[PDB]
């Protein structure tokens, strides 16, 4: 594709077509997006943030982190119809142009992009990072089990070998770190979401403690809003409560990491799909997937900006 | 440097301190080595092959080429040091001398000039040639996605300004039709080498079709053979298969094209580091990078003598 | 015959006749149809497949394969009938028409030759490869049956002397592969149909395994609507429904791999005669069979186009 207008959005893509992708934006795009590195994968590739922002110094922003396991292929896509979906609609839809006139949005579409291409290349469900370490055969970490929130807690393993080894230590991923670093350094952010795929839920705050965050009423009645946002759309229905309550314990998460370095709206979206086909879901699903869940995004983005 | 003999091969240098290192070599080793303008680049620079030869008549010959991809300098560092070696162990060596005494070796150490004059200049991480295409102001193409083998196919991007740009038909860039003239008009190859870097993978062909290839048991057996030789020297560990099976779907590549030439022994290097400095290796480690390769290339020539 | 018009539809031919009957159409209809060579038989000569496009790039795809199995005579026969049909057919019948307007056909009418050649001059029941195998002074392999889908499983026999053996491993005849590689690269594929002889069948996926397909009301309806189809020319009937649960368990199987692929439209047809004459069908029926068959075949593309 030699513009985004001629990408095709309701097909799975390779690392390499999405980071085309994210220049054809940019350049059809200059005031509005922009490509940052914030770092480099285990394995020497470049982290692609895309910036959007229509001014100011450091706005209060949204951060977006897809495909963190790489296996969620559904996320990458949906990063991807979001990224095309925001310069179409600024100065458009009312709502979403006096979100962007007022703040920025920062979206990671592949998070982890040395497991990206490693679904591609030899294992279509592999889900940690590529990271080799110590003394053992196994590779890769949970790169959502490795944040510095409740880090090596029950909820992660730490067998190596584990689908849901935690790491040696937080932070050990150059993935996560990357982020971790960015979003300290801009200390400006309202929101943190992070998508994975499969199981349809929309969850706030502590997947490795019980306690209770001083914000549950706003942010469970936030989740109630945009899951119906999304339903609204083609009735795909969503479950919606706190990491630990909804799903089971879960220690180093990503949303639990960035609630405890303030940032308020902090939730995570498991896509499409109950079961039928989970991680393989067709490609048939990746726009009215990208469509209704851009619903539920902009409904909690919009109690950002007012709140 | 005055001599090849005070070169200092620990060092990345520019075009013209390899350029001037060529005739160093040559008037130096007369009977042994001449060199060959087999093109001019896109901007006008004469493209060299150093020739290594003892007599004979159009004797069977390995090719080698490096630096396609101007970012990857350990490649551009590696061929002076090849260069250099043959010089020094044709006579001394018995493999290398049986090897030179019935075959000739073909050297391109900078096969894409104006990109490797671009990184020393401009961009470091510059890739692709520096071809000005006619509907877009972006330039070059990845000379490595230009051949005739399954161009312009899935692997490669048809968007000029993408860093796996196909180009606009094969053999467009004048860095690859130099090689396929001079390849088809010599017409008594054997081997075809492409030195690439980081990852450390040994590949054959194929990385345009799942066909597995009439010769797969004997390349595998090569290069399984030649990864030995290489992790022999500093523990040095890398992989090997087919380019498809092994990374991913890549059409208009080198090997593929001499593959299906009848270049039976058609394989592809890419160098150090697994990620840790990628494409800006350190200094320090074009030696032993080198020394290491070098075991790996002569492994696949001696099957090449004998065979 | 100097030309398709004057070619004798009526008869059964050689393999010669058959490879020049398809240059004749390719010199008659080259805005539509196109000679492909997919690889070489055993013995080492070419397979060829007829590709029907009106234009377009990598155009969703209906495959389909006839002669797998040598002495199945009827298939090859309304192979070529099939071949000419597409070319009278093309701007004359609306469906047709509009099938190939927006979709390409890829026909093999000899997908196993060197076994069609063997059964024309040495046994006329051969039905295997004719592949060599190491320790054993038996020859060929029952290309049906060593398919990547249950390999080696029930419904196949590991004896080489075997009339239904399945092979040393899954894809180990290059008859096979060569479709396998052909229609992995394309990846667009919406339909495959294997064309068979004698038992009157129509069946869909799973040979291998009593596991339902997620497809199986809509296919198993497909089927019932190609029977009745086929039926209405010359009131012949057939019965449909899965391979196992119609025939017997068979493992290895061409439409079982082809469904696993993601190729929805997977059907096999067993043609004409329940057996008075079983392979050794007449002549005289070689048209009939073939212009019944064809209601059933274009009855499946309708499904496939519209879905
Ligand atoms: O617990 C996990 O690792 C996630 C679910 C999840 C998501 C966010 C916070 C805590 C848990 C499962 C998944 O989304 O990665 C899907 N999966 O690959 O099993
Ligand atoms: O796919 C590529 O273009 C190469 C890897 C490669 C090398 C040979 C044949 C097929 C692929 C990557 C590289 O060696 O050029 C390093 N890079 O991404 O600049
Ligand atoms: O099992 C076989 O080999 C086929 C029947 C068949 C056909 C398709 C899928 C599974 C079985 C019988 C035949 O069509 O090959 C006729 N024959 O016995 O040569
Ligand atoms: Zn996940
Ligand atoms: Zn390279
Ligand atoms: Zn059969």
């Amino acid at each position: 594709a030699r513009s985004t207008n001629t990408f095709n959005y309701a097909t799975y893509h390779t690392l390499d077509e999405i980071y085309d992708f994210m220049d054809l934006l940019v350049a059809e795009h200059p005031q509005l997006v922009s490509k940052l590195q914030i770092g480099r994968s285990y394995e020497g590739r470049p982290i692609y943030v895309l910036k959007f922002s229509t001014g100011g110094s450091n706005r209060p922003a949204i951060w977006i982190d897809l495909g963190i396991h790489s296996r969620e292929w559904i996320t990458q896509a949906t990063g991807v119809w979001f990224a095309k979906k925001f310069t179409e609609d600024y100065g458009q839809d009312p709502s979403f142009t006096a979100i962007l006139d007022s703040m920025d949005i920062f979206l990671e579409i592949v998070t982890n992009p040395d497991g990206f291409a490693f679904t591609h290349s030899q294992n279509r469900l592999w889900r940690k990072t590529r990271s080799v370490t110590s003394s053992s055969l196994c590779v890769g970490v949970d790169a959502n089990r490795n944040w510095d929130a409740g880090f090596g807690k029950a909820g992660a393993s730490s067998s190596p070998c584990s689908e849901t080894y935690h790491g040696k230590y937080a932070n050990s991923e150059v993935e996560v770190k990357s982020i971790v670093d960015f979003v300290k350094d801009h200390g400006n952010f309202k929101a943190f979401l992070s998508i994975h795929s499969y199981s349809q839920l929309l969850l706030y705050p502590y997947g490795y403690t019980t306690q209770s965050i001083p914000d549950k009423t706003e942010l469970n009645q936030v989740a109630k809003s945009a899951v119906e946002a999304l339903k609204s759309l083609y009735g795909t229905s969503y479950k919606y409560g706190s990491i630990i309550t909804t799903i089971y314990q879960a220690s180093g998460g990503s949303i639990d990491w960035s609630y405890n370095q303030g940032i308020k709206y902090s939730f995570t979206f498991e896509l499409r799909d109950t079961g039928r086909y989970g991680f393989l879901l067709p490609a048939s699903q990746i726009i009215p997937t990208a469509q209704e869940t851009w619903l539920g995004v902009l409904t909690i983005m919009e109690h950002t900006v007012n709140n």
